[PDB]
């Protein structure tokens, strides 16, 4: 019952012992065996690990961490596969700057130097974790090749360790800290619908529909580059035609906006193919987040991205998913392993498609037993031409209390009513459509033309957002409540008016409408928030025309 005999890693037969991992004849351990119990397979005592030092961003990797073989055009333009050679690069020159001194005490996780890696990151050498004592030799300012010792632990005992720039880690033991915090932190996209209606918490779980391309790689896109995560770990590549081919160099000069330089410069990517083994693929999220974990640990917030469609066996959903919740569980803000005070969080977003098209069983059936929320993005939507695509009756999120609070003490004290008032209003407009589908609109008295009239706003003037414009691309906090509450007052008033016989024709006619309706292409925050005193002035001189 063997899966492809000669390529790349494999799901190991055994004896008593169930699953190990290949590459070639020599084999790793997961169960501690007890060598050679069969057909000529040697034996080691070592885990699937990763490597972990300066040289993982801008790097390409299969799902077991071996570095990106290009190959062209075959599929389309490019196919590529996982060559057997080192991680990080043995020949380049690091600048380690020391960051402790001969006599500290340390322990797993303290910082004993930095590495200006990219551009952007800096990486944080770190002591691995279950080594602690005195630092009885530090490297001196200078460039170091990564296997190059940089430090010497006197570990309580009195056996020293020589510490490097990069550790190992057993991807499928979840890296330790001293403790996962609840959620509390919004993971801050840019993205109104989603930072108001369906908020992910920093070290949150997220799932959004597989891949058509109902702006998914587009609002995929939006959330890799501008959530508030220094470092993105990017799973997928596969899923093919000639997404491989579009990810090698396209992917090159992608910018992150928030410094202009390449976004490669914070990110890992880790590909998943059509002609890849099986077993590398299945193993790519473990690999993807003991990366995440290891940059948390630096105290960075990482965004881990995955996306594939995976296959199967022959050994589907019993004691699995089980497994797949077992990699939700190492989302999470942790208090990290140190001596100081540290946070670093890793949140999961998750692309997830069907059995094949239609969200029924496996992966669908209950991804969502797990993450806490799902932006539902939506065929209809992108037919109706309603930007980014999220449906926000069939979307959630189980952090809108979690995070609240945050926002009411940093940005505004009535984020969650007006949040609230604003779902009230969309629910209450949706009823009112299928009530007008069986009846008609005709009969419908002024109060709920109005109601339809606030809702259209929220949806055009809040809802839909402009990625591809200089300014909507993103929307800060503060930007994002002030709009709300410019919506929100429009709102009291326009019921108000309709309370005192003024006719809703004159109110979807106010001026200041169309200025509201422009108000996320404003980047000036002060001017967006003097719409409010411009909608009561013009509202009052309706109440002085007394509506016509």
């Amino acid at each position: 019952m063997y899966e492809v005999v000669r390529v790349g890693e494999l799901g190991l037969i055994g004896e008593i012992i169930r699953l190990e991992g290949d590459k070639a004849v020599i084999q790793v351990y997961e169960e501690t065996a007890g060598v050679r119990p069969g057909e000529p397979v040697v034996g080691t005592g070592a885990s699937l690990s990763v490597e972990l030092g300066p040289g993982l961003l801008t790097s390409i990797y299969d799902g077991i961490q071996r570095p990106l073989e290009v190959i062209r055009e075959k599929t389309g333009d490019f196919i590529a596969r996982g060559v057997t050679a080192p991680a990080l690069p043995r020949d380049k020159k690091w600048h380690f700057i020391p960051k402790a001194k001969v006599g500290d005490k340390v322990v797993g996780g303290d910082i004993i130097g930095e590495v200006p890696e990219t551009s952007i990151i800096v990486h944080k050498i770190m002591v691995p974790p279950g080594i602690e004592g005195e630092i009885v030799e530090i490297a001196e300012e200078g460039d170091y090749t990564i296997e190059e010792v940089i430090a010497k632990v006197k570990t309580p005992s009195g056996e020293i360790k020589e510490l490097k720039m990069y550790q190992r880690w057993p991807v499928r033991v979840k890296r330790p800290y001293k403790e996962k915090l609840p959620p509390e932190v919004p993971l801050i996209t840019g993205q109104r619908v989603i930072d108001t209606f369906f908020p992910q918490a920093k070290g949150g779980t997220a799932a959004i529909p597989g891949p058509f391309g109902s702006g998914k790689t587009v609002t995929q896109h939006q959330l890799a580059k501008w959530s508030d995560a220094q470092v993105v770990i990017y799973i997928g590549c596969g899923e093919r035609g000639n997404e491989m081919t579009d990810v090698l160099e396209e992917f090159p000069k992608l910018k992150d906006p928030k410094t202009g330089k390449p976004l490669m410069e914070r990110t890992v990517l880790i590909a998943n193919t059509s002609n890849m083994p099986v077993a590398a693929r299945e193993a790519s999220i473990y690999t993807g987040i003991t990366i995440a974990e290891y940059f948390r640990d630096m105290g960075y917030d990482v965004a881990l991205m995955a996306d594939s469609t995976s296959r199967w066996a022959e050994a589907y959903p019993a004691y699995l998913a089980s497994k797949l919740a077992e990699f939700y569980e190492r989302a999470g803000r942790v208090v990290t392993l140190g001596s100081d005070y540290r946070v670093g969080s890793v949140s999961v977003i998750g692309a997830v498609s069907p059995p094949g098209g239609d969200f029924s069983e496996p992966v669908v059936q209950n991804t969502l037993r797990v993450v806490k929320v799902f932006w539902a993005l939506d065929a209809d939507l992108a037919r109706r031409r309603h930007w980014p695509a999220i449906n926000w009756l069939t979307s959630y999120s189980l952090y809108v209390d979690a995070v609240k609070d945050w926002w009411h003490k940093n940005i505004d004290p009535e984020w969650k009513a007006m949040r609230d008032k604003a779902m009230a209003l969309l629910q209450k407009e949706s009823e009112l459509q299928e009530i007008v589908r069986i009846v008609g609109p005709d009969a419908l008295p002024e109060r709920e033309r109005a109601i339809l009239l606030v809702a259209r706003m929220l949806r055009e003037d809040y809802l839909q957002q402009d990625a591809f414009d200089e300014v909507d691309t993103y929307c800060p906090p503060e930007k994002q409540v002030t709009m709300m509450r410019v919506l929100l007052n429009f709102y009291d008033k326009t019921m108000e008016a309709i309370n005192r016989g003024v006719p809703l024709e004159e109110i979807a006619k106010l001026p200041v409408r169309e200025e509201i309706g422009r108000m996320k292409f404003e980047r000036d925050v002060s001017k967006i928030r003097s719409l409010i005193d411009k909608t009561n002035e013009q509202f009052e001189e309706l109440f002085k025309k007394y509506g016509a």
